[PDB]
């Protein structure tokens, strides 16, 4: 449920 991009 978060996103990113790391
Ligand atoms: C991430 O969210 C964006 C904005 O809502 C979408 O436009 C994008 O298509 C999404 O990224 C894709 C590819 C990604 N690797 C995957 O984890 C997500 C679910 O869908
Ligand atoms: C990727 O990892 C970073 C570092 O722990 C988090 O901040 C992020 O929420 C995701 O898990
Ligand atoms: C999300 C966008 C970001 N610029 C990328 O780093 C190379 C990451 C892997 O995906």
């Amino acid at each position: 449920x978060f996103x990113x991009y790391x």
